[PDB]
């Protein structure tokens, strides 16, 4: 069967939500039992966001095979079952980077290398490579229509239309239809000179999602389907929701998927979104409510833990507890001391790079382990929660990591290749999915309820193994390890309620239906702890 | 006193001969006694036109530094004595390629790399580092306006003129006004559409160059300058001429260069042209005519020998020969025979790589030799030269070069590195300019007037100096040598009129003002066989 | 029987011939047996062109039902049988004239009156008028594509081909295809800019065809169907041409009139070009040569003569005679006297207003009946003879038009109105076609071959019958009359080998294909007294 293709562009602002849009649809096509995969195509010139700083860009995402992606890869596999790999993101930077590469090498046999066709031709492979052995494949083209930035990829993607054929491709244009005060009345004149500026680099789009703060009316909605020669049923309202698990539903409730399987001509039974109603329920009816404090040196831009907080959110909906998250910034906990973090029911340290506020999150995991608040470290979590031990129970002084003071007596996070002991002795970055075999006694052994798991890591400072028998005689348990070197992947701190910390990334692994294990435990701890007080 | 732009830009159709009008214009601000310079920003996303096939691009141009630049730099040279380099020509390719450095590097910090600031902030660089310094610089950029490939130098020119000022930046559009027979007249309605795209990119021409197949009338030139809200001795008439040398005088005739003064307020004494009017009145009353053979491997492309054909026409001014340059497939040689290289007063063998016609340049080399024809080899016209000589004399069966027959018993020609005699006993891509010894007694140290010569290399195969004294013993000459391994730079055959054979490539210093004394000795011979005939 | 509709527009430039390509295709498809009309959309502000001077925009045409109409109505009855109308040609003024009209009196029930949609309605509403009850409608856009002139024709005809469909409606673009010495190659860079602006207002073209100064090369003509989407037998070659009565075989030999048929599912027989393959003959295979020299007021454009230049034209094409057309200003005749009418074989005066260079024709008349010189006199060119034979025969000094001079003693030619004698004593714009009575042993009788024809008037000023019988008894004869106040419509010199003159313009009924009785007749005189000399 043929490989049909969704192109997702948006006009009039950045904004509109593609990515969720896109998910959301894929979330319907795949509860008609239909073979969907989502795929972003990036304008910017990064090779990869492997670079990019949390605080302009937002959380790197990392898929099982170890690519460092977009975050929108996050919302991809919190919607839909499929697997993202590096095939589902790729950037102008890497396009370039590519026929760059094939250019010097000679693999276009002294041929003049061109916008149009090479540069487009690479773009259309990528898409491909991404797309082929699935019913349907939504490309979300990120950028505004009618920016230069973008100009090559809808190039690309209106010749795959043409070579493709309008039974197996659809154009999907989000478009904001704005209120103003003074007309009482949404606005089409956006979305007419946006889709102007389609017509005017070859594409016609089939589907309009108009984006407001409130529903776009029939009338308006009639207007946009006669200007843009489309179905009135091709015309949908897609308005500001307080929940993004409702948009399946918005979407399927105007027949959205109905359209796309009869273009496609798909013969496939209607969507039982069942698993979406019930996230909407469990969030609509909390029994409690919780406050716990994210503390990390990245609070400026929330999108720099986006996986975290909806990871947060999910462990609320699986024990019916309201989540109050509290970004508190590391630095003014060095400067203001542990005053901030009080009244939190848990503390969550999330993952980073840089001794900028590392001190401040060492102090949050000691004021957490103390106190006895539920405390759940991840990756420089886990860190600063070894550091904390080391320091403040093992008795080893000034105790840190080689990242920040490298020449640092109790090195007690370092790379593999620095490990030593406090005399100076010595023994004679992690990307995706690896195995984690997980300790007997251990909450994570209870919590996980098998032996080993599976989750994702971005990190190269490991646990040094050379410092750890001494730390795990003042009482710190290790409660996970994986790999010959059994690096240490999980600690728990045992006369506690809750205290873990793990090196991986469990948050890239939560999603609103399944949730996750840990996170799960660390909400109810959150909840038992608040009802305590 | 600050640097001044002249941004050259091309409308309607490709080939208006930008280049040539940046040269002429070059060529009259340089007689007025200004520092003038010309650069070339090419779309296409080659590095570099190192990897692109000559049949394609046309020849690669080699400045003095080893750059591997557009064939642009030999009109920029032909019509100005400032030396260009690799800062004079940049591609997309080297855009891109610099920028990707950077960020997998980590130079911009860990931020969003993007089309506008990072890849136009990487163009207005490159074009400040070729221009400052000068008095005025002339940026000609590659491509139509309207594009997707030119995009993002329109909108870094577009910033420069806003940063600088109109005090010293201006915007010289050449347009296309074609002739339509069922008008009776030039069309503006072309400039039209062109200017309406310039002025969407935030770009308003300053000077409009016309160009048709002939004058555009003042009435047409009046109705450009409304239209495009210029003054109309800002539009000029640059019709189709039978010599390019005429362009400066032309131009000069309508002001432009006065123009260009006045804006920039540059006082300096009006455009002496003697040079110019003395090659124009050289080219028009020749004494003789000759023709001369070119025999090579890309003639279905002429612009793959652009600097030869230019070097043949000079040597043709210095002796007030005309020179009737015949294109010979040396293919044409292998299949036809000898036959088509009858009726030559002289045979030039240019440069080329790969095996493909080159037997029918050996061929070539033996009948120019034996038939005392005047004979110019050029690079693998010298190895093809010393390949006959060997075989055909020095009886060294199928004598051959390394690049062609890899494991040959007599590597006559073969890098350094592979350097064997006869037996297989051995010894205990040179670019750009190099000092060449004459050795006395040469034709080559008579014609060059001097002891050392610099000339400009493209080429990595040499003469072998194992087997070079075997060669000499039956009668070669080498006239000219280069560095410490006394590399042949120049072999001659005495027994001829002219037999001259060189590694460098005298077409690139040959100009139509100064000539090259290689040429002007080789078009003297072509006249004198033609006379004895 | 579902009319079909082929939108003409131009690209690039104006002058592409949109009118005879429109004509010549309608001529293909009626030998095809098919029901075909054209009509012309003019973007001017002119109601019509009645006000227009012949010497700015050319002839004013005039249709059976007595409209006045671009010259290119001339052109399509020219190349098919179906009779034009007032629907067949409308300008933007007469438009709005239609849409205020509507508006002033409260057609439209105080709703705000806009481009869109009630300018665009008021076009489609004529258009159908002129189209519906044909087979094929070719539908010509006056203006380039991108002009701000034609959007609201442009609009309209893309509303047109979403309501009727693609299996009803084609668009056909005329582009310049431009050749560049430089590069010896035409160029499809303009055709690519003008697709474009084409794509921006909605319009995809379905053919485009490729004008040139000589063949498009099927290279460029794939380059050009890649680009637009468009099978290559969709992009046609129509290279500027010696006669545009080879148009018809040339459009055939690239199978157009196939691709329309297909496209709209016409099952018609091969289209039978024989009369144009005998036009072409004709034209290609003269066997005499005559000069004729047409002496009028408005020679500074001939197009102010179009229909009267292609009658002479055809009248060769049946006598097998090349007519040399020699343009002669009245006002010189005035001058310079009759000098400048030597060596001319015949004498036509055509039609015209005003008292400027009348003097002349006068002179111009009587030199060619005293000098016994073929004569033809349309309208002005009728008056002048009756001027000339009341002055100089009928000794009725001064005789002139009341338009002329108002208070003459003898006026000859006046309004029915002002009908008076020499005495003072009294009795008690006409256009279109209307029945002559031809009276017996006539020559326009002989060559009409019928009592009654008909032919279309554009005048105001008649014959003054009060006057006539004194020039008559002077020898002058009544050809033809019209109407109850029995008009004089054509008039007779018997004492001359061909002297005709007529108030009707014959020009308007002559096809090259039919030719016409007057016009065949004047040419056949002027060689036979070519031979006579
Ligand atoms: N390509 C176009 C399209 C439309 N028009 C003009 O546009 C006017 C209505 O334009 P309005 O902003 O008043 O109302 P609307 O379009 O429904 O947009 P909105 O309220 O939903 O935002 C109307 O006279 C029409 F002539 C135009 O000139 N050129
Ligand atoms: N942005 C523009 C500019 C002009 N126009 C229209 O353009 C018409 C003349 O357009 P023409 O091709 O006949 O003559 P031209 O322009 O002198 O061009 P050319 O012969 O030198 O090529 C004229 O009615 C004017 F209304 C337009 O609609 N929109
Ligand atoms: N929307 C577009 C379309 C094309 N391009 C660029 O256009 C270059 C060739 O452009 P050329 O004038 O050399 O050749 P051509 O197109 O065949 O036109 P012609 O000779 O028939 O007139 C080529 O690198 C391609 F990248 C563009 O940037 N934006």
């Amino acid at each position: 069967m043929t490989t049909n293709y969704i192109f997702v562009t948006g006009g009039v602002v950045s904004s509109l939500g593609k990515g969720i849009a896109a998910a959301s649809l894929a979330a319907i096509l795949e509860a008609r039992g239909l073979n969907v995969t989502i795929m972003k195509l990036d304008p910017y010139i990064n090779v990869d966001p492997g670079t990019m700083s949390p605080i302009q860009h937002g959380e790197v995402f990392v898929t099982e095979d170890g690519a460092e992606t977009d975050l929108d890869l996050g919302h991809y596999e919190r919607f839909i079952r499929t697997k993202m790999s590096r095939r589902n993101n790729f950037t102008t930077g890497r396009i370039y980077s590519d026929v760059l590469r094939k250019e010097r090498r000679g693999d276009y046999l002294g041929a003049t290398v061109q916008v149009i066709p090479h540069i487009t031709n690479a773009i259309k492979e990528r898409v491909l490579e991404g797309g082929e052995g699935h019913d349907v494949v939504l490309v979300e083209i990120g950028g505004t229509v009618g920016d230069i930035e973008s100009l090559p990829f809808l190039e690309a993607i209106r010749q795959m239309a043409v070579e493709i054929g309008r039974e197996h491709t659809l154009f999907m244009h989000l478009t904001l239809v704005p209120y103003m005060a003074a007309s009482g009345e949404v606005k089409t004149k956006p979305t007419q000179h946006s889709v102007k500026e389609l017509l005017s680099i070859g594409i016609q789009p089939d589907i309009l999602i108009c984006r407001s703060d409130r529903a776009v009316p029939a009338n308006e909605r009639a207007k946009i389907a006669l200007f843009c020669n489309v179905p009135e049923k091709a015309v949908i309202s897609l308005k500001d929701v307080d929940s993004i698990y409702k948009i399946p539903g918005l979407l399927k409730s105007q027949g959205l998927d109905d359209y796309i399987c009869k273009r496609f001509s798909l013969n496939c039974p209607e969507a039982n979104l069942s698993e979406w109603e019930q996230v909407i329920f469990e969030e609509a009816n909390p029994v409690s409510e919780v406050t716990i404090g994210m503390v990390g040196k990245y609070i400026e831009l929330p999108d720099a833990y986006k996986s975290v907080i909806e990871a947060l959110k999910h462990g609320g909906l699986k024990n019916r507890v309201s989540v109050n998250i509290k970004l508190i910034d590391s630095q003014d906990v060095e400067t203001r001391g542990v005053e901030i973090l009080k009244g939190l029911d848990a503390i969550l340290v999330p993952g980073g790079f840089g001794y900028r506020g590392v001190e401040g999150m060492i102090t949050t995991a000691r004021f957490a382990r103390e106190n006895n608040i539920p405390y759940l470290g991840i990756c420089l979590g886990m860190q600063v929660a070894l550091i904390d031990y080391a320091r403040h129970v093992a008795n080893m002084e000034n105790a840190n990591s080689t990242e920040f003071v490298p020449d640092c007596k109790y090195p007690v996070v370092a790379l593999i290749t620095e490990w030593r002991d406090e005399n100076g002795n010595v023994e004679v970055m992690r990307l995706g999915a690896q195995q984690c075999q997980l300790v007997d006694d251990s909450l994570v052994r209870q919590l996980y309820n098998a032996p080993t798991i599976v989750e994702r890591h971005r990190h190269r400072y490991e646990v040094n193994n050379m410092l750890l028998k001494q730390i795990e005689d003042a009482g710190l348990r290790v409660a996970g390890r994986s790999g010959d070197d059994q690096l240490v992947e999980i600690i728990e701190v045992p006369n506690h309620p809750w205290f873990v910390a793990c090196q991986f990334h469990p948050e890239f692994t939560s999603t609103p239906r399944d949730g996750h294990p840990l996170f799960a435990g660390f909400v109810k701890a959150a909840s038992e702890f608040q009802k305590r007080q």
